[PDB]
């Protein structure tokens, strides 16, 4: 009744704003309701942007100590933690401005409001302000949008775990990224990559880390060779690497949250904090928008299930990003949005998920995509593997990281990529070449025969397929 | 006479020795005849590798002078010469003696001394002592050495300009890695990327450069935008930017080295330095074998044309790498040793020259592969380009190199992938994907529906594409 729209997005995320310019393109008008004052969710105002920015500044850091064996020599840096929070977030504000003039020159409506399902064709939005993400408060008013067509991008939220009381010690990813102050004891509850991500900034600040994680090892899905590359390496940051443990008491108390670990290589008493990251999971929003109201069904969990065309069972409602489904990732969010946003304009589009990939920003990076040994040995799917140490690098020897090391996966009865792994510096840009390879049925002559530069940490691609043929002549005769 | 075997392959460079290798795993008994005692040829002693190191090392030091800004202060480096050098030459010594590992393990007979052909199955081997690259002088012992099928890999020389005269402030590329002082003053004469790089090095180091070029522009052969780029970053380092301007003299005094230059933005008066690098090319070594004695026919610039089989006129002996044409590129020897010692097999390989890429591993790279812009106009191809500005990737931002930039080229008519250029940093990291695209066959579909990590400055290959298709909502509409 107050406005109508081709295309209404619930959350302008990676996936939303997305859907949103892709639909506009098309020549669709359309509005996005988003309950902060800025674009980009969460990837960009907490999440991928300010925690690799921040990631790559302490790289550098950790660099500039292995350069004066090579005869350049620096002391150990001057840290102000006030500057290098000004300039993480001088990033996300200038990515957030770009995006907001973005869409006044798509002529894409922004509503600053929290969206909620009326029926099948109507959003009640109750108005919100506040400048600063996270932090917005209903004015009061409501307003009510009508659609031909909705596009769900409502994203995900911090898993609680409950028995852990609230303490302004006790944080999650967005506490970890304001910087507040570089504890001296930081512990990560959960094994995952956005904690560890997080660990190896506050380390590389001055913090001494420990980790625990219920489950049988850290970065689950990640197979376990890159993992144990990477544990090596970082081992020096932690006190106590804790898996299969029990997290069963946080405690806080005037000079440290108190925490108890029950695992069979966990200590016993309990262990002083000053600063505690839950970094747990995240859970998808689902149950929070009242989808129910316009048809739309949630499962028990908070996922709002689509098919390829990301099509709620509600033929005109769309869904796309963390609240359909694993891996919650931003660049599944954006091409799951183009998919969504020209199956609104008529053109029948599918999203395939075969080839997804995950990247570690850590140091060293670990970056995966497709078949995993894991997967293959769970499915049961008969695989070869091809690996090539980066110790026969000249590239890595030269840059100091040749513990790295490329890693590719075929199909035993096709011969065609389905996968690879990639740990040490850059695997994040490098991985892209592997998921097209797999995109193009390429096998390991394909690969090989393509001729990569000398010298870099790319051509180990090419050398690992070299090995799949048994012609790599940079490695003792295969 | 004094020994026989299945392949003598002539010099132990990036094509001598992955021949020799690949020849020994297919179950031939092979030779290497290498005048200087360790292998890896110019690339490994005096070429890729150290260079790469050292401007690796120079890299960090320019990133840190960044690092003040976001609050993580370092003084200037304190700079040991010394450490520097021992630490490249401490990469080289630990490859080549992996090198020397890897022949005796394959069972490959490695002889030190200078190789001429006798006759089309013998080589007449001068030996030779020393055990420093390019110092190894005869001993006044032949040995005659009997083939069935010998592999040229002779390489190739620094070009020598005739008016120069003899002096140790006027250096070659080996006298660059010495690394013997950084002058004040240093004139690269020749605007090509062995010479930038090194100028890159000193210049971190504390040189000031001049550079020289006769031709129009630097780097000849890269599209002039990746280089416009480059240039502008890099402008702050020299005092003299000439291009179009001849080198007239080279007059060595008490106080410094005095060259004058005729161009039209080139100053008049002679320009003194304290040290001048002359990087006009390399010249192959064809004409300095005695091959006419084996038949093999040489073109006057020294070059051995071969088919697509890597075979000379003589239909059993090859040649490979610098010595058979442009590009004089390692990788480009590596994968035509493979070839040519498949063949001396019995298997018919052939080598595809198409796709090769270029990098230049100067701040920032400089990485393209196949068609370019410059190729396309002078053969009348008709193609289409997309560019995808760094200025729009979160990740080149956050690192501060959001001046970089990603460009395709396809076919007008096919739509395949033809070529593609990329310039910022990890760009010779992730040409690879590209080589490996034009290899396929892709489209600009192929490439943007493959799913790219964010955030990256690989998946700007990705969105190059999205570009491509009119489909990039990061950028506005196209
Ligand atoms: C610390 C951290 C690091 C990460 N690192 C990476 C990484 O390196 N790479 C990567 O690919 N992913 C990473 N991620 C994950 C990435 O942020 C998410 O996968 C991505 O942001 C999801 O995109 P989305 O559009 O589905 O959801 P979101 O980004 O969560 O956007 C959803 C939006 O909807 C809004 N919203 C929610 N409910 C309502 C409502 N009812 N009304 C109105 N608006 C509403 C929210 O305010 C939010 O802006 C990281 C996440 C975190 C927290
Ligand atoms: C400063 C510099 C930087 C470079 N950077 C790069 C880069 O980053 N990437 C890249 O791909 N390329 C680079 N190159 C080029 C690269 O080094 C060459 O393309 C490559 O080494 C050629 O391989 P090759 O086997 O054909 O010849 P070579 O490496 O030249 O090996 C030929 C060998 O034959 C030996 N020989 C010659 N004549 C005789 C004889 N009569 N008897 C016995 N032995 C003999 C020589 O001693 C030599 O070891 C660089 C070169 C230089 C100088």
């Amino acid at each position: 009744a107050d406005a109508e729209y081709d295309v209404v997005v619930l959350g302008g995320g990676p996936g939303g704003y997305s859907a949103a310019f892709a639909a506009a393109d098309e020549g669709l008008k359309v509005a996005i309701v988003e309950r902060y004052k800025t674009l980009g969710g969460v990837c960009l105002n907490v999440g991928c942007i300010p925690s690799k920015a921040l990631l790559h500044n302490a790289a550098v850091i950790d660099e500039v100590r292995h350069l004066a064996a090579n005869g350049i020599k620096y002391p150990e840096p001057e840290l102000d933690i006030d500057m290098l929070r000004a300039y993480k977030d001088g990033v996300v504000s200038r990515l957030t401005g770009g995006l907001a003039g973005m869409a006044k020159s798509r002529k894409v409506d922004v509503i600053q409001g929290d969206g909620q399902f009326l029926d099948p064709h109507h959003l009640e939005v109750s108005l919100t302000a506040g400048d600063a993400y996270e932090q917005a408060a209903p004015t009061g008013e409501k307003k009510i949008v009508a659609f031909k067509n909705c596009i769900i991008a409502a994203g995900s939220r911090v898993t609680k775990l409950p028995f852990i009381p609230e303490d302004p010690r006790i944080i999650d990813s967005s506490g970890a990224l304001a910087l507040k102050e570089v504890p001296g004891k930081l512990l990560i509850i959960g094994g995952g990559i956005i904690g560890l991500e997080m660990g190896t900034v506050y380390s590389t600040l001055g913090s001494r880390l420990d980790v625990v994680e219920m489950m049988d090892g850290l970065m689950q899905g990640a197979d376990r060779d890159l993992v144990k590359v990477w544990q090596k390496q970082n081992e020096y940051r932690f006190d106590n690497i804790m898996v299969n443990t029990k997290t069963v008491a946080v405690e806080p108390k005037e000079d440290g949250v108190y925490v108890t670990f029950e695992g069979a290589n966990a200590p016993k008493e309990p262990q002083r904090y000053d600063a505690v990251l839950v970094a747990a999971g995240r859970a998808p929003n689902g149950k929070l928008i009242s989808a129910e109201k316009a048809g739309v069904a949630v499962t028990d969990r908070g996922f709002i299930e689509v098919d390829k065309q990301m099509r709620t069972n509600v033929p005109h409602i769309y869904a796309i990003g963390d609240i359909v489904g694993q891996p919650m990732l931003a660049h599944k969010a954006v091409h799951e949005g183009h998919v969504a946003a020209e199956n609104c304009a008529g053109h029948k589009a599918y999203f395939d998920a075969r080839v997804i990939p995950g990247v570690a920003y850590t140091s060293p990076e670990v970056a995966w995509v497709g078949e995993t040994e894991l997967s293959a040995k769970a499915s049961g799917r008969k695989i070869t593997k091809a690996n090539f140490p980066w110790a026969a690098s000249g590239r890595a020897i030269a840059n100091g990281c040749d513990n790295g090391f490329t890693k590719l996966i075929f199909d035993a009865e096709t011969g065609r990529i389905i996968g690879g792994g990639i740990v040490g510096p850059n695997g994040g840009d490098m991985i892209g070449e592997v998921c097209l390879a797999i995109e193009m049925g390429c096998d390991a002559a394909d690969i090989g025969k393509t001729i990569h530069p000398h010298p870099t940490l790319g051509e180990s691609i090419g050398m690992a397929a070299e090995v799949a043929l048994g012609v790599c002549t940079d490695l003792p005769p295969q």
